[PDB]
């Protein structure tokens, strides 16, 4: 029981959600907290004994050993302020039963302000987020589609369009496309770092630096690289833009939000492929996760779910984004919940999709293209032997007698001088007009 | 392989490891509704001599001991999850066996705890008995807490007068009253939208089974089963379905009641942000009202207190609209005979019935009672407004309205002092004529 | 100023300051405001304060505007103030020139504005339109959608087919079951919109600036009310509740846009089923045929589109809602815009779904039908006569061979003592499964 | 039966019964880029030999026509239709074939005015083409002219040394020089969004035809098309997609676009909000700076209220696309037609505002110096630098009386005897020195 009077009164005072700090945010005010102490120590400003106190007791925190001590709810004042000093108190605690003093204020919130410490901390762990949890993930989910897509690059099938019976495609070729929306995800995320990973640490409460020894963000900053191996964190571009709003966590849930739209496509036609056996289209088999097979689509289901989730939780950062005034950003923790959960949805259920469905999906290449051979959108290359409106009869009567159209034009009778079977074969070759590259 | 103080069986350990997305499960109130559920149903197939009543009576003590919140511990499966529900119905299936099997009575999870059941109409069931308890015992309690307390200021403040503001630009005398009466109806309004939700929020689909034709459920199971839930519940709001079918391939209901709550949160908005701004400063902003310290530390320093309250307020309403976004992309989404987002669905309506519960008990007790104005003040300055030269129109024309005005301004005095300063008292007007004609209080026509 | 104009400097004005989208109001806004200039003019002069030959050639000019013989005297962009006071100025300034051009001089301000201010005539149009729309033309158009569905749920109340429950095959259902379903969520929208008129007709007017009604008559409010009753028939029409939160808040409309929000969802739901019901013929459930307008399925393409667009103009109006301040909600324009085109696109929409699409649909019965008859969802009622066991071995040859469930039962010599023909064909009747009531 | 004036023919005709939803067709840049494509096409096809030069040259003049805005009266489809666009894509070749044979060549709507093309890789080129040209050639020219004014007072306001506000409390000196550097960054920040979205905004489809494999296309036909845009645009982002089934089967570039302008959206709410909050009053507001004007003197914040409208609408826009762009299916998403609208609305409306709030109420902003000064002189939170010199007790006295008296701190320190030997008036002057508290970098 290591908070104090100021964390006590902001339990009784914000009685919201019921759930607080996530790890990786009590994670991120650790790693902080220590780097503030060692350029303070650094700087001769604050004395070693009680540094190295507070140093230690920050790797404690950072190191998960007291997430059962930050129980303020995500619904507290907006700056973050309350979880600011909660740190500081248990990080006193520590240090006392330590037998080493420290002052939360004076001494573990030295050079500091709740105002430049907590989004601070809230952008280490989104950068954390998008560079050691989701961009791995997404290379798991990409790699995953490209080896299906490698595998299936001539498992020829009817394409598609308005729902509609289009002419060929290979499922290699259409794995390809979802791969692609994968890679540029991976993308996505990336072209957001040069912004998200913008601290604001040094600005202290209105972003002018008052208060705050000269360097001491960029010297913060440089402790924080070195600690989390995240050459991406970096001294904000200007100290009032990095205080007065969020809006490099508007432009990040903006890439998960693109995602989750690139997830609820692929997802949905594995789960339509997947769909039946019967009542279906029955052009592949999920994993199953005395009588015959019928998976129901779980992770796809899952899948679509975590992108609905996304969609909601960026619509609420936004929302914060827009609403700072003057100085200060005041939306901080809902925001801060919003973007991270985001992340963490997207990391555990890319993974789950690409190993335990993408990875073990089947499919029978010798029916999909028998299929494709039946379909009255590849009997145009015989216009020109038989005519448009034989071409329309062979169509109509392979439909309905439930054969391929070569099948039904040898049924027919168009056989002869005006059209060979090895020529119909050429004309009516499907994997031919996928025109696999 | 199971841990051993759990109640759960093999199904719940497969989704265990099938889902760890989110690393959270069902809340209380959603464990509590399939508790209440499953002795419903239990009850109803005893009552029916499908069931035995050794069985019977062991799932219903076993579903209460769920339903009283014994077993919060024993459902471990995450929100993001098979799309019907599954998976928590047979977790619920599986802790009752277990509970069953240790008074000494085996019951079958799928034979017995299932019986003339799908999870395809026991799993949103238990998602609108959640919504409909939360809307009607819970939001809509809180809901009259706070429009009680924006009502008693109101009262308190009747003749507060004070400027308007339009546009953020000064306007004509209105009262804190009157603003205050304005933020009252708007909770009394959201009041009203949430019980314009409950006779579509309120349907089940318990009796529907599979695809919503009954199949393999007794006649009129469904309406047996609503009939004991409402005695066990106490919500007459609980009813069948208008339709089978709606009722399972769409989670409409869920759509509609999240709509209110979102219109709750712009409201919430609006108040909120009004409140902040009136205590702001003191010396750089409105210093209209004082808020309740709720961080007091020892200080000799002027008291300048951090609108707490209000933040939180409007963190919660942006959660609200995001979680709103969320219910309805899932509701939109449903194929043929089933709508596969409930969990999700669940999850967010849930969630936003209980952050605006807890936060508008919270506004109206710790901020909105508590509230002080600065009054004899507020009245001063309404007083200096240009605003209020037109009634002096009538009397010394409109042209030395004018000039009243901008003299006011620059000496920063009254308009009444002004029009004294300026030698207008005599001929044109008498000082109880002045008076009159520059009563603001008046001007606000406090009905 | 153009020639042929009608609008006079303030508009001329306004015309230069906002070139920002280059649409100006709809009609059924222009319209409103026609009828409030006139209801206003007509208590003005039955109170004794605005002179009869004035007050008349008002009345006259007004109901040139509400008849719209004037749309093209509009010029004003959508993004103007947010009170509207420029689009309520136009429409003084139209009325003036109008009554003028009758040898009849009126001021715009003193004259046609009598009693009113902008911050109550612009909400009070804004609401009138908003009621209108919703009781005059959505709901009738709904009614059309409700019929046609249920129309189909009757014509299809015997034509049995296989459930489909996470894509998946399901126990049989009837296509009649399932248009009611889609029957009763337009129903259902037909009571979320209801459920918003006690709020959405309630009228700012007569509220004045800030909503004490300075400077207006007492009760004027009330009697401009009875006389916009009178002409438009609309009895949902009211004084506000509470003048202050009419002119501070705009939440009428966020409420009412709640329900247009759900009636997109619902009807996402209907036209995909459609569009999936009529999928291929080949690669997909080839379950009905949609009219020609292989169709693509166009209307169900123009709705899905529709509800988009209806989910992000609920999203701004909910925006703009949540952002008044003290005595005046200023995202009035725009709220207007987003909540009456999510009328208008709702309307025209579902008369065309109904009439050019759900009307003429086809049912390919006896595709559907074997389908059902050839389900290992059938199988269960088999148990009680040949054991669990043996019911899995019919399901899997079934499937295997591609018969129905009764031609596998007999193909594997079950008929005889075991049970008789009669009793399989009662065992096996789909359409007695979905249990029609 | 069609009208007499009429270019457009039966398909279009149509397609004009068919959809009459919102009586709203497309936008004169998405005409405009139809034309261009089709123009690219012809231009293509005669190149390889495989449209007779008298028929392509008619064409491309045809498109021409069209590209420079001659026939935005042609195109009567609503946004509400056929959700690959092929309604429109007839409607172009319709109109084209019409131009030719009024300037007497016969050519074909499909079979040569849509030669090499398909129904499916049309409408979202020239869609792609519309939005790549908004972002390059539109809306960061007009984010630059606002970056500018915000710069502008960023330095000529250096100076203006004011209270800071936090929670909307009163907080340590910032000058409004600062503050505007904070607004001229966010929109820095928002071109930069912008220009980070480019490399898949402007990739293109056309080459795929129907399902995205080019079949019934010449072999590389996609990239002599961008190549012939790229040269008749001027736009180097203009580029062949990476993945061809990607490029048909989603449009998440403009998912990705939306994004960025929903960043700005954001942006500009805070901008304009402080903006209109510092003009607030006179009497019961903030009283900061004067807005232009667009009895004494009180100025509604116009732009300000347009500007965050706009914002709301780019939000709500944002949000149809989204939804939009989730919702495609195996080779083709059909939502193209409404999320061109909004993305593209969203581009206009931006750009627009944008410039006249910079022009129109940015540039002609003037500050109350005086007044801002005095004030930040007369707050509790500048009186910390007195403690060592007169100790905590009278630090808290003389903020007390300051607040009480409606006085500076350092006359409320001369006030109550503080001056002496502990404290010369120079001393006070620098331990109270303002704009040295604000730390002008």
């Amino acid at each position: 029981a290591l908070w104090r009077a100021q964390t006590q009164r902001a339990v009784e005072n914000f009685p919201i959600s019921g759930r607080g700090l996530e790890r990786a945010q009590i994670r991120a005010l650790g790693l902080l907290k220590g780097a503030c102490a060692q350029v303070n120590m650094d700087l001769g400003l604050l004395a070693p004994e009680k540094a190295e106190a507070i140093i230690a007791a920050a790797a404690e925190i950072a190191d998960g050993q007291h997430d059962d001590q930050f129980p303020i709810d995500v619904f507290q004042t907006g700056s973050g302020t309350s979880s600011n000093m909660n740190t500081n108190e248990v990080i006193a605690s520590i240090a006392g039963a330590n037998g080493v003093a420290v002052h939360p204020n004076d001494d573990v919130n030295m050079s500091q302000s709740s105002n430049d410490t907590f989004p601070t901390a809230t952008h280490i762990a989104a950068t954390e987020a998008a560079v050691s949890h989701l961009i791995p993930a997404l290379e798991i989910l990409q790699d995953a589609l490209a080896t299906k897509a490698l595998e299936w690059q001539s498992v020829v099938k009817s394409g598609r369009t308005h729902l509609m019976d289009a002419v060929p495609v290979t499922l290699g070729q259409e794995f390809s496309g979802y791969a692609r929306q994968i890679e540029a995800g991976i993308e996505r995320v990336r072209a957001t770092l040069p912004r998200l990973g913008e601290l604001a640490i040094g600005g202290t409460a209105v972003g002018t630096g008052l208060n705050a020894p000269e360097g001491f963000g960029v010297k913060v900053v440089s402790v924080l690289v070195s600690q989390t191996g995240l050459p991406q964190l970096r001294t904000a571009a200007n100290s009032f833009e990095a205080q007065a709003a969020r809006d490099g966590l508007v432009e990040a849930s903006g890439a998960l939000r693109t995602i989750a739209v690139s997830l609820t496509k692929i997802a949905n036609d594995i789960r339509w492929m997947g769909s039946g056996p019967l009542t279906g289209l029955a052009e592949i088999q999920l994993p199953d996760l005395i009588m015959p097979g019928k998976v129901n689509p779980v992770l796809p289901e899952a899948v679509t779910q975590v992108a609905a989730q996304v969609i909601g939780n960026d619509a609420a950062v936004a929302w914060g984004g827009a609403n700072g005034a003057f100085e200060l950003n005041v939306y901080i923790p809902m925001m801060a919940r919003n973007i991270l959960e985001s992340f963490t949805l997207l990391t555990n259920v890319s993974k789950l999709f690409a190993q335990r469905c993408i990875a073990g999906l089947t499919a029978n290449a010798e029916h999909l293209r028998e299929l494709a051979e039946s379909s009255p959108s590849i009997v145009t290359p015989l216009n020109s032997a038989i005519g448009y409106e034989e071409a329309a009869a062979v169509a109509k009567q392979a439909l309905k007698e439930r054969k391929t159209i070569r099948q039904t034009v040898i049924d027919r009778g168009l056989i002869g001088d005006k059209l060979s079977l090895e020529e119909l074969d050429r004309r009516l070759d499907v994997l031919a007009m996928a025109k696999v590259e």
